[PDB]
């Protein structure tokens, strides 16, 4: 009933530095699912389900 | 019932650098989902469901 | 009932240099999702789905 | 005499990504030399001194 | 008297990503150099002194 | 009397990544020399010093 936060910090991300040097990239997707290259990525969820990279490769029925 | 927050951060990215050399980037996708290269992202979600990069392949019935 | 906030950030991005040198980069989608290239993006929902680079198949019934 | 040179590359910078988040910079000189904050510099000189950052303090006779 | 030379690279700087979070820098300088502060520099000096970040504090005579 | 060089890299910095998270920096100098700070620097020198970071007191004479 009384919350008294200061510099508080919940799904945060900060001071990043990345190099990628890459020749070839290649991805070949036949049906299914793909997920490549997440970087610096941050959130918050309430009352839900909360997913980043997710690759779900179908849903048959 | 009383909230007294100061400088708080939810769902933040801040603070990035990032370099990418490549010399030849191909995708080939038949039929399903492909995600690729998310980086600086941030959300936040108050009842529902949060997602950043989803691949979903396909729904059958 | 009482909220009392100071400097609040709720899904930001800030500070934020990307640099992508490529030379060829080319994607072929036959029938499916592609989602590539997304970066320096931030939201907030109240009371429904958040979605940021979400590639779904297709739907079947 | 005979020089064939194909994609040369002399005094070169490049796919550089930089974040700089400072709260208070203060620089006080008195009477010297102060050389701060240099990034991302090329040259190429050819008989002749070469000097990026150099601070000199004085020159007294 | 026959120089072939291919994808040559003398005195590069490439692909470099820094962060820097800083809170308070200061420089006092009372008489003297400083330097402070030199990131991704490159360069090619021929019959000639070469320096990137040289302080010399003063010359007497 | 003949060369043949085939991506050949002389006084290269490539492929770097740095973060520096400080809360405070300060310099003092009085009289003399001070070089801070120096990151992804590259040269080449023929016929001549090569000097990257250096710092000299004084010349007295
Ligand atoms: C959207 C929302 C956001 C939200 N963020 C809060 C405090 C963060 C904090 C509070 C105290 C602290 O000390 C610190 Br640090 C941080 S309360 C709050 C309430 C709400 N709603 C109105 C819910 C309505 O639901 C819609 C129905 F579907
Ligand atoms: C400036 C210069 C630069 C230079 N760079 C060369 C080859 C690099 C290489 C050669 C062969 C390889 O296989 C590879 Br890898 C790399 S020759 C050359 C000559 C000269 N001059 C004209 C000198 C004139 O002096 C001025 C008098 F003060």
């Amino acid at each position: 009933v009384l919350y008294v936060g200061s510099k508080t910090k919940e799904g945060v991300v900060h001071g990043v530095a990345t190099v990628a040097e890459k020749t070839k990239e290649q991805v070949t997707n036949v049906g299914g699912a793909v997920v490549t290259g997440v970087t610096a990525v941050a959130q918050k969820t309430v009352e839900g389900a909360g997913s980043i990279a997710a690759a779900t490769g179908f849903v048959k029925k």
